[PDB]
């Protein structure tokens, strides 16, 4: 085992540097480990998987469709965790429930479990393979199907990518275990959309296209995006072929009534359509406004296990299970299932500490109302002025949030469009220029990369236009995007960048990892290059992972297959001059010692001799200086006037000719052998 | 398996807790090494040891007595030490310096490396075997006569034991390698005396009887210690049968004219006996003394290298070399080499910081000439008030010294005699008590151990009686010592006491260690205690001894027997359960460990 | 209250930022107070300074040259601490056991306690007018003469002065107390201890001339400093009129045998003239020789207190004492007197163990008659050279100092001669040169000021001249000396200076102040703007001076008798943005606090 | 009052107190407290460097109360007894 090693590399690399990641609260986690309920020892109860696989996505719909009461979609595995945890929350962690939510969650229509965030975030920061905890999970959960968020066109990073990168996407994700894909553009662009959905659609998964939200709908004097706006796009959607349709409200800006108008209307002019509704809880209406989707008639309401709900993240569960009961509303989970498996997730939670969005935000905020940043970006833009800086910054963030949505022409704000949004506010306020002024500027300002690249359209084309007087004397001299951007971008190969994963990274590089590569290089590199050195750490508990083992604590780890590992992390010795320390483990029972090296201590006037040069005799201040600097010098000619105490020594040279540079000036104590001046 | 686990389980203990032995004054040792001169190859020359083997004491005597320019004694190896740094002075750091003595200093009447209180703190203090460093430093020193200093009728110790046990003493230490013994007796009592000459004599090796100074020779009004007395007492030695006779002034009292006066009446009377002549600087007229001394026709003086001496140490042995160049009296001794070896002992005086006298005291005092404190004592009780005190508790304490002296009787004041009067002093002032006082309250006060046990006779006999007004009430009726203490006192099974140490301590057991039981029962056993846990610890150096090592640094160990352990120190933890620290060490390119006990659970 | 807020001032100075001056041991003064006996009030006893002033210099020589026995000069004042604890005494603890000397040292032939370093040291470092400390001890020691070390030419400096600064500087030093003038040069150089004679002999102080003594006299081979040579150099000291002839043992070389020879000789050729004899302790034979000299008929000897002699210093004057007591040569001071003194002194010198040479050197060498390096300055290398950067393998610096000697014409070296010798070894030390990469790697090089200048002849021409072909090359066109250094320098203009002073370092100013400023520039000028920010300190305590006070401590301060200043430190606080430290007093029960600057984290 | 750190011990100053003069070890309980304590009486015995003293009195009336144990650590001033 170099692989034990490897292991002992990088828990000695955290004990000595710490915690390895980017660290956003100044806080360690529990000392204690979730609580994972007892399990039956069998297969699980049948669930919707055994619906789907026998009677393909079109079946499944109508089966959906045809269930009176409410189904949900559980979303802790995906999308709670990324507004309030910043997306951390790793494989090993979610495996533990695994088998509980097999056994006891069958009922759901769903479980939102990938795609968004945790992409990128999986390899970026917690080094580990997204594939792999899709696969993993899969295994685990045979009976529930699966649920992913699929930016369109930017797939699953933050541009549009290559037409077949994104066809490619989904047929390995599918191949994988990936049943719906939730498919929306942050602009309600439709050729995007189109473009996602026959990328799931020849995938074989189940299509979920969804509208993204805004405004108010109840609200008539507002009618940029008014219930007709909505009607026409889910036609368009339904013409194109959907599933099921999903109401995408990723600000929380959903209220009772408007929910009643919408859905009730949307159930009008598609009978037998599945709603799936989508929320979150940021504005505190939205329990309130899911129980409105419920009588309106819709088939699928989003939460989260109650510890993971609240604020920013989804709707509580148990909330709506409870409201649910004794209705025809009815989602027939049983109350003690939901408190089990919210208490797993408290523990869980705990584990999390140093990501937990709670450290600066307590409560939702109904300000939403007026700026509308999304939920996930409102908790990570918030942190970002409690955190770095202090306190009320984060009002003139907002303020020019505000001001960069009607500046950018009005948008839907969603990733990416949201991103660009942020930035152009973060942008306005990095150096003082109000909208107005802002505008009258741009000709020459110089702004953010994310904004200039969508006014080309590398995003598309958003509803109404680009606010025009902008974008002129913003681009001058750039090139557009005409239309839908996947049309013009060449298809991407995905076999020349196999040779190179084939070369940079040794022979045993799975297809997966070409998508990977393809849609975040550098991040696919910087994750290989960290699993070559420290080797496969998705096993680890997460306190071990992140905080590394306490000195004296005896702990048990198994490497994927592998048996057991018996460790005890016994000391870490001073510094040594290369600036590392040595780290002692008692392996299985069995001394071992490690070299690590200390960054906090790696970040830690000249003599010349046998040269022409000239060293100073004896150490001592500079009073005079004689030779203007750069001037001819004689036989034994006086050049410095040194003095220690007592002690003085008039500097000399029969070295002769024209001199370079003068080193020191006048005061300060120079040592022995130290600079004064050259002679050519 | 142990062995080199003793030895990194003490490091380790060291390290952790910091030295096992007393710390006095709170220094460490000095961290650059001793400079050890270059010594030609092969055999020493020619020294005395080669005319001692060959014609015999009476002919080393004769040949001493014969040569015309003055001698020396180098008093470093013991004397020197014992006054400056507390006897703490290893066997590791003689042996570095012993070649270059038998190759250089051949022209030595003898060296002083053993007796006194070296015997006693090797064992106490440095758990090394005293008898070890004896046969050591004979292996390395052929050729120069090896002088020890023997406390007359208790060999080494201050208690008086069976005579058997003094009458072997002196036969093994002459077969182990000893030649010349120096024999004092504290109240100069003729019988003590006697009893350490005929075991010394008996045993070969020659006799040095030692006259113990006290008062002024040259102040006429002065009458208990005349020049009469100590002619007289020197006249009852020669006639008893001295090869060389000794003059030992151990606190440094004796002055030039007062030198002259007894060296040239010494000469008078005996004008073919080697006289050797010993003093202490205390006064700061050392040499001055030596050199008249000389100059009355004295064959032999004592010194200590340059760097060891002054003080209450020796005289300066560069000064008396220095002195005597272009004189009748030149030492023949050439400078260079004097340099080499006062330089050799500036750089291991170093290692000793923690036990150097020099905390306290930066030079001698000549009120000695009141107080008459030996050299030796001067320096512990001098530290004992300036460390722990302020400073002039000091002056109270010797003008205590100054009364218990007279109210005892007016004693010469060497070991244990010393001891007891300063023992009487340090009563004096735990409870205010004049001399007046004290001795009107001389009933019933119940002073300590051994002035009751001086005032019985365990000691012998004080030259003008005992203070019979004082003596009687302190008494009280107990049974008074008759005549000498050693006839009447049964002698000690050194048959039984052989056994008595074996089912113990085990068949390890040479002749050596038993004369060592027998002197001091109870330091023998933690010595032995101690050298079971942790092994022979006499082979490392000073720096590692006393401090242990430092994380980093690769040190080999001068482990004998042939073979060599490579050792760096790597790490020690931080407390646990058991409230212990682990100690990492590399040991031969081995990662290794153990644990030992911080003393700190041992606290709370 | 603005006199006190200077002071306050001063104690966070300390507090914050460690001693002011450089503390080259890491040590603390010690928390005892020294001991001082009490003394009878009214008048002293009368001493020579009353045979001194009604017969003037011509009757003082003949009083001395008439007591019959041997008189002693207590060098404790000036030599005793330049040697031992770097020359930093401050008049605070001097002036403390001044009543003590008056009343029971009134024998003395004078005491030593100006010029030498204690010029230079006393504003350089103790911040203390050194004419200050001379007027005060005066008003307090009525009775005994004052000695001066006056460098002849070089004053108490380290150069040449011009002859109106040299006879000036001894007009005033006689209308502030000074009696005798104790006159030598560094090179022995004839016609500059003829200018130092003639001024102290205008001043009217008794005028003592002094040859600096190399070598060994009773080594015949020596032939460059033999007995002739100083016996020629002597008929030209008194054929020029001295009152009392001085050999100045700056090294302590003096052995018995070449005393003898010397002072007997001298004796034999000027029955009349008092004879001085000054020696340093350094090789151990300082008593000895001394007593050689005393019994060849010498009038004076140099001593120290006990507790301040020794090694590097003075003779013991509790040997010199002891050892001529019942003797011709009784010197007829108590000795209970000895040991007071000395026992003050101990105490005292405590107060010095940052500065004390102890730390380094434990004991005398011997090695000086291959060194030669005089007292002062061999304290002044391993114990200092710490400006220049430390010590490290010290015996190549000496052994360079050997080289050094030779290599500018084989020397006497007292000050400034071994000063340049000095210079000269540190130079080779951290340029890492060998004598033969020197003499000719000459030219290509640049030597210290102080060699330069002393090569082209500033403090007067060596017996037997530069060695020529080294000479020749460090000089290179450099304009050389045409016999005097006096002689051919200008006047330097003392009334120009003097509205100089007045304009610049405060208005009203005493013309003591301007021999000062003449003597050093801006050692005048450091030292005059210290005072002006933080009041005169020599009224202080010495621990106080030197660490300042402990924290919640309550203490006293009179700013010289007038008020009482009930003091107690209280707190310092965090550092603020201008990186000062607010620092809180108790001042009479009264709050009061300042902002004093933090050297260490002031570097922004 | 730094209650935070009274988690103790004392050493009680200028008026009529009784505390240690020699940094030592405590070996004795010879005074009860709340007994007659006329003369000069010893009543602890300290034990430094090789070294053993007896705590002096010269107070007249009633001991308060002892505040040493045995075997314990002395610092400066320290706290023995109290006299009224
Ligand atoms: C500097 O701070 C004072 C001078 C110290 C050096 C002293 S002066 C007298 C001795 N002679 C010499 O050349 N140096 C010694
Ligand atoms: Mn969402
Ligand atoms: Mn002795
Ligand atoms: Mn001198």
């Amino acid at each position: 085992q170099n692989r034990a090693q490897k292991l002992l590399h990088y828990l000695g690399h955290v004990m000595v540097n710490g915690p390895t990641t980017p660290i956003p609260v100044k806080a360690s986690p529990s000392p204690t480990d979730p609580v994972v309920p007892a399990v039956p020892i069998g297969p699980p109860p049948a669930g919707f998987r055994d619906i789907l696989l026998r009677e393909g996505p079109e079946g499944f719909a109508r089966a959906v469709r045809n269930h009176p009461g409410l189904l949900l979609m559980d979303t802790t595995f995906r999308d709670a965790h990324q507004s309030l945890l910043a997306t951390r929350v790793r494989t090993h962690d979610l495996k533990k429930i695994a088998p509980y939510v097999a056994h006891n969650f069958s009922k759901l229509f769903s479980m939102e479990n990938w795609g968004g965030a945790t992409f990128d975030v999986a390899m970026r920061f917690l080094y580990e393979c997204p594939w792999r905890r899709l696969q993993e999970l899969r295994e685990l959960i045979p009976n529930i199907p699966f649920q992913m968020l699929l930016r369109g066109a930017n797939a699953v990073g933050y541009t549009n990518y290559p037409d077949n990168v994104v066809f490619k996407f989904c047929e390995v994700a599918k191949e994988n275990g990936m049943d719906v894909f939730r498919v929306f553009d942050s602009l309600n662009y439709l050729p995007n959309m189109l473009l996602g959905m026959e990328a799931a659609g020849s995938a074989g998964g189940v299509v979920e296209a969804a509208i993204s939200y805004t405004g108010d709908v109840a609200d008539p004097s507002r009618t940029k995006y008014s219930l007709q706006y909505y009607m026409g796009l889910a036609e368009e959607l339904v013409r194109a072929g959907t599933h099921i349709l999903c109401i995408k409200d990723m600000a929380g800006l959903l209220k009772p009534t408007a929910c009643t108008m919408l859905v009730s209307s949307l159930r009008d002019r598609f009978p037998d359509l599945p709603l799936h509704i989508h929320t979150h809880d940021t504005s505190g209406a939205g329990v309130a406004a899911m129980l409105a989707c419920a009588q309106a008639g819709a088939d699928v309401v989003d939460v989260a296990a109650d510890s993971m709900s609240g604020m920013t993240s989804q709707p509580s569960m148990g909330a709506l299970v409870a409201c649910t009961r004794g209705t025809p509303l009815d989602t027939e989970v049983p109350m003690e299932r939901v408190f089990d498996y919210s208490e797993y997730w408290e523990g869980a939670r705990g584990l999390y500490a140093a990501f937990d969005c709670t450290a600066t935000m307590k409560s939702g905020n109904s300000d939403v109302y007026e700026n509308e940043i999304p939920g996930g970006q409102y908790t990570n833009l918030h942190f970002q002025a409690h955190s770095m800086g202090l306190g009320s910054k984060f009002k003139e963030v907002k303020k020019a949030y505000v001001e960069a949505n009607q500046m950018l022409g009005d948008l839907i704000k969603v990733t990416p469009s949201s991103k660009i949004v942020g930035d152009l506010a973060q942008f306005m306020v990095q150096n003082g220029l109000s909208r107005a002024e802002a505008e009258a500027q741009a000709e020459e300002l110089s702004f953010p990369r994310s904004v200039v690249e969508f006014l080309q359209g590398y995003i598309g084309v958003p509803h109404g236009g680009f606010p025009e007087p902008f974008r002129s004397k913003v681009l001058k001299d750039l090139p557009r995007v005409e239309g839908r951007p996947g049309a013009s971008l060449p298809p991407l190969d995905l076999q020349a960048l196999e040779k190179e994963l084939v070369d940079r990274h040794g022979e045993e590089v799975t297809p997966e990892d070409v998508l990977s590569a393809a849609m975040y290089p550098d991040v696919f590199a910087h994750f290989k290059d960290f699993t070559a050195t420290f080797g496969p750490l998705d096993s680890l508990n997460t306190r071990l992972f992140l905080q590394g083992p306490k000195i004296a604590e005896e702990f048990e780890v198994e490497l994927e297959r592998g048996k057991t590992l018996h460790i005890k992390a016994l000391a870490v010795s001073d510094l040594n001059r290369a600036g590392q320390r040595q780290v002692f483990f008692e392996l299985n029972g069995q001394l071992r010692s490690i070299l690590v090296k200390d960054t906090q201590a790696m970040k830690e006037k000249a003599l010349k001799d046998v040269k022409g040069q000239i060293g100073a005799p004896m150490p001592g201040k500079v009073i005079d200086i004689k030779v203007v600097a750069g001037a001819k010098v004689a036989k034994g000619q006086p050049l410095c006037v040194l003095s220690a105490m007592k002690m003085e020594t008039v500097v000399t040279s029969p070295m002769e000719g024209t001199v370079r540079k003068v080193h020191v000036t006048k005061d300060m104590t120079l040592e022995g052998d130290d600079l004064i001046l050259e002679i050519e």
